């Protein structure tokens, strides 16, 4: 999203997995490779979206 429009933005990529690395979630908490599908809470892990 905010480096590109990707992710959440469905319009500028494809394969529409709304975590796709960056977006947001990267810096809350992580996407690339901590979330699956979509930019939203999935894993508490530890940091940030603490349980």
């Amino acid at each position: 999203d905010q480096e590109s429009c990707k992710g959440r933005c469905t319009e500028g990529f494809n394969v529409d997995k709304k975590c796709q690395c960056d977006e947001l979630c990267s810096y809350y908490q992580s996407c690339c490779t901590d979330y699956t599908a979509e930019c939203k809470p999935q894993v508490t892990r530890g940091d940030v979206f603490t349980m």
